[PDB]
This record gives C-alpha cells, sequence and structure tokens, in this order.
C-alpha cells in the first residue's frame, strides 16, 4: 500500500 504514497515511491522503489 505504502508504494501508493508519493513519498513511498521514492522510499520503496523496489515495491513500486
Amino acid at each position: 500500500g505504502c508504494a501508493s504514497d508519493p513519498r513511498c515511491n521514492y522510499d520503496h522503489p523496489e515495491i513500486a
């Protein structure tokens, strides 16, 4: 779910 966060896409790229 976090991957959906614009701040997560940068923190968890491997996920998104």
